[PDB]
């Protein structure tokens, strides 16, 4: 289906031979450098920037929402404790809409978004045994998150990378998860199952992309000696270089050189700098850095993709909001193949 | 059964050609101005106002039992979230005697008192699926059960206003709530199932009182022009006014001039100051400033009833008390208007 | 308030110098000949004989019911093992409300009745530890109760044996149960409500009757030589003989000589003869045969006041549909024989 | 402490020079031919053959008891699922003691015969996810464990070859896990702990025994044709043959003939058949046969241990039984190989 | 057994003729005052005293381990609310493997001793329908002990007093929990099943010790003019005077005038003066003043043996740890008291 201008969106532009990428018109950098995710989700969804007021609603409301009822977390406490995260993201997100399915869109948008960090954090603690940290309303977003996952407030310069990592993998263009949405959003039904759908079609192959395996790669080198005696670079899109990549790797030093140099910091520079001068077009991109930031948060490896997914849910939902008012059911057509006006045959005859 | 001297008690007065209501011939006025609940509890359990050691410990063993069990909490996680607020009160208060059925008098009074209003909330709270919160040692009988029921600490006013309007729930007269406790207490029983009785007894039909049906009026008019374009005055007792009306308008103004006047409000005033020109005899009662109160507290409407059983507890406890000592069976007599030795006849020929 | 025909009635007629007891104008022997306890309780409830498809209709009903929601279960998985059968009872009766509260006198009847023996023998099982046992289809009332409390299937000499007896226990005339649930039926509240206040009423000192206490005497006396070297004889209303005694002793006669005699019988027999010769006006009454019945059908001592209660809810329900038409609130009046006109003293000056 | 005459049993004899073992003075082929578990439990126990009425009360006395609380269910549900079967059960043993603990002896040994064997499989069926299978009272002991493993009732074949194999792993002599039960029960404690310390000592290293090595070692063979180009042979008491060996072999030999070979089975013979005639002192034990016997039967691997426990029950509480009569506290003495008279040096100077 | 030098142990040291009490060679006043519990610990089961950076990490990780997980707690849920605190906590050590079974000595190590104590005190709270209360950070092992059982933070001297008490009670010497110990870790199990092991070996009779029989003598003599007008008194080792004895007594009296005097220490200062003029060997033990010094504390009776065994694991650890190097099964020898060659006769023929 590649090459069908199937979609009139104008939510994000990408332009792989420039090296641009912008949100409803506004450059990733101005976003990554003067904005919050919370803002730039709201730009995403509603199409412009929020007022004062509007930003101070908007926050507060997803503060409130923040909790979930118990009878979510009894859910949880019935999951296997060896299901895999992505798995046990869907279930909830299908679960929300068992309790919660003019006014309609921004309820459901304020939840989702207040609620689904919520509760990949409450399985990851669930999963180890221990019980589910609950939100403080003193912190903000990112830090609130990083709170539940890790048990201890996150330091302001950690919150902010976080923030700005969440910002970068945002939303990027139309792709297999954005278009299942899209797809299931196209019959008019509740976004609850449109995040549900998009979240099945993000799971992909082994519940999880290539940014568990650049740190399998990096763990198998086991040394800076060992670089020169390939997932993590290179790109279907961009040519020149990936501008979420330039961002991502300047948050990654500096938050490395605030809290200190790590052994895999080491050996991802000796490899990276090694391939920048015989394969380079061959680039890194941001599924090489992702992983280290996240690491170096206290991100478990496996909870990589169900990070991504919570970042991604405000573009999911900004292509549902779109998607409605241009209502059209996707009923594509096939072309048969097969065998034709053949008669059935009796069971013993076989 | 009207008209009949069925009881001698010296516990309340009440004269409705006069206007006079007496808690153990303390004018109700006194009670409401300088006395608070549980001192006005004692008052009417014990005959006798309090000292200030007796004060002290009373108010200290009612904070020390305000939590209830984990397995009351589990119980009342089984209730169905459809089920009324009374039904569940009715069951609650005979699951505390499958608990907790000289010092057999005051530790079920004071477990009672604690623990009533605290199962009140928890029902509240988990019937919209949030979790119960928990009491506070801090904060004194009206404050720790509003903080209970809206999750935020209230204003000392607004605790002192619902501390007056439950003085003056406290007891009025014999009635039916009243005459089942007294005939459920004959037979010798734990007060938990006197407590439930009174309860099943006050329910009534729709599981309500005219509490809520003045807030459906005032809302069918909508506006301050649509009055003059019934329940909520008039009384079975009083002839010149009710006593406790004039003390429930005073705070009901007090409280809405210091927190603000709300729309409803102007309607109830428009509707009242019409009413009292043109059908004054007809005078408003407490049902009518009762359900604004309440509102104004942030107490929902289906609760309205359960918040008067919290009032009325200490009026059945102490006529619990009180027939205790004069231990006769209701055993009254009747007459047979029926059909006389007449004999079975087989069902083949009927 | 003895003395008083506070209720005009045409459901049962007691007549004590004479020996006369009629359910709705008909002796209690020719019911407790040729009669069942569900034809009885459709008798003393709707006030004529149910004609054959009536009755196979309400039969289907009864037995289409008996199953109760596996919420109830877990709610009495949660009660404490502890506590007594008739406070567990007064519970599940009220907690019967929270789901089930022209067709709806019919459908409550029908519910209750299918219900209570249901729930008493999944307390009983649940008590000890054991899952509570399903209801089977193809025994009925009395047979399928019995199966329920002990696992087995009775021999169908014991189950008429229990329905004769629960038909003797069905009503007897107003009393303290009785009026208590009128009054509670005449706010018009919900049937539930009114069988959990007449429970409660019933729990009466100790949760129990007269009906363990004559076991423990024959316990004491431990022999058919010391009843020679008080509880279960007269009564308060008749002066000849109890008609149901008879019956009563005539069953236990049978069902022990079909069932092979008992030592406890036998010390019975030596008390009663001994009793009737020196005391006889003094004879004995339901409460001395009825126990022996009850242990002899396997029913253990503290479930003697709930079985009694399974037989009673067909009079109190049928007192309640009467109450209904005759709608009026027990407002009896009292007099004031307390202090009056004193005034508030600071708790400074006390 | 190996050498030290320290126990003085008449319960059971073993000679390794000879290859003789007998259970009170019988042989233990005798009771291999002619008696059941139940009888030879009854006889270790005991010290005598039981009679007609007393084998069939003891029988029908352990298939009233093979049915377990809810509570303990519920208790297994609350166990992770990557549990070892042996904690599970010293788990279990010692909740028994939480509920159940002249006729003291009698009742503890009915109850742990007939629970033990319901706890193992009812972890075994949780384990995996599904619903315990309750006892039928149709079948016998080592039939209805068979099905409660397996929800299929087993053939009467396999039902009396799992009797046997019970019979021959009933008791051997003093060893580690006896030695513990017997100083469990010196202190007068109840048999449920004396079990829960035997099974912790029979546990051992890996949770397992040399019964699922042997299987190992087949499967790492994998043909017959590789066994040419160790656990399962040898013993430390035993020189010329193990007498339970060669009842085992024939089992096994029998039910293989009478179910159909197996290939395992093939390569069991095929090394054995090799390793009689270049080894052979060294012969093949009860290690090799009983791991063939309990995998035909459907009995999984990790559950060897746990069934090999079910059959020793019988003699753990045989030596406690003993044990008591003797009552004697295990209280040995020590040498001292330390250093003498020093003193606490502070923190700081360390 | 008594009198068999069956291990060889450089851990304590015992001399009854010298009142001698040494752990590792230090004196157990050294230890009592200038050392806590941890150190002691430390000191017996890695066998020289632990520097600053040791001791710092060791009680930090203790501090760490000291929350259970929440299926623990579930599992403790379902317990009898009529169980004795020893199974409960056999069952919960026994539970402990189900989910924790080089490095692997010190993890095991501390999870144990952070653990015991906190599910000593949940099961005390949830046996009473409290829920149990978390571990504090901020406070240390015996005030964090003291506040999860009472609730309230311990004052400093309490603390102090308790963590003598335990260090005190540490360890004694080979005994018959100490060799059940070893007997099961000589099959090198993991430490959860010998701790399980230990417990229920020291549960012995009545599931207590004489440390609640002296305080029943206490108020059998029920005042301090009736101790003229045993168990408390002597011991089985020492003949001048127990060494831990002195120390107790002291830390008894000092807590009690600091925190005023109580009558029980009134009578048991009685008892004591009179049976120290006319039985002095005969002197009182620990088992005499640990009751007093618990029960000031606020400790129930029923858990003055868990607590015993919270204070007995670090020494059973010890031992265990010991045991592993020394490989070697206890297998001792038995002599054959009993019939021989005898043949199974049939069952008609009995």
């Amino acid at each position: 289906l590649e090459g069908v201008p199937a979609t009139l969106s104008s939510i994000s532009f990408v332009d792989g031979q420039r090296g641009v990428l912008e949100y409803r018109g506004i450059s990733i950098e101005q976003l990554a450098q003067q904005s919050s995710f919370l803002e730039t989700a709201y730009l995403l969804i509603w199409g412009h920037l929020p007022t004062q007021q509007e930003l101070t609603e908007f926050e507060h409301e997803i503060r409130y929402h923040r909790r979930i009822k118990f009878r979510i977390r009894d859910m949880m406490k019935c999951f296997p404790d060896s299901g895999h995260p992505m798995d046990a993201l869907q279930a909830s997100a299908a679960a929300l809409g068992l309790f919660y399915s003019p006014e309609y869109i921004r309820a459901a948008v304020v939840r989702l978004l207040a609620k689904i960090p919520t509760m990949v954090a409450a399985f990851q603690l669930i999963r180890k045994g221990n019980d589910p940290i609950q939100p403080r309303d003193e912190l903000d977003y990112a830090a609130n998150f990083l709170y539940m996952l890790t048990e201890r407030e996150p330091d302001p310069v950690a919150a902010r990378i976080f923030d700005i990592c969440l910002t970068l993998h945002a939303e990027h263009t139309i792709n297999a998860s954005t278009f299942s949405a899209m797809v299931t959003a196209s019959t008019l039904t509740d976004p609850y199952a449109v995040v549900a759908s998009a979240v099945g079609t993000l799971a992909g192959p082994l519940h999880g992309g290539a940014n568990e395996e650049v740190l399998d790669m990096l763990e198998a080198i086991g040394s800076v000696e060992n670089v020169e005696p390939i997932m993590g670079f290179g790109h279907r899109v961009y040519k020149v270089k990936d501008p979420r990549a330039v961002i991502l790797q300047n948050l990654a030093e500096q938050l490395f050189d605030i809290f200190g140099h790590d052994p895999y910091y080491e050996i991802a520079v000796a490899v990276e700098k090694a391939a920048a001068e015989r394969l380079s077009g061959i680039y890194p991109n941001v599924d090489f850095y992702s992983g280290l930031v996240y690491r170096k948060l206290g991100i478990p490896s496996d909870l990589f993709t169900p990070v991504f997914a919570i970042a991604r849910v405000a573009g999911w939902l900004a292509h549902w909001k779109e998607q409605l008012n241009e209502n059209r059911i996707f009923r594509p057509t096939q072309i048969y193949t097969g065998s034709h006006n053949l008669d059935y045959t009796p069971i013993a005859d076989r």
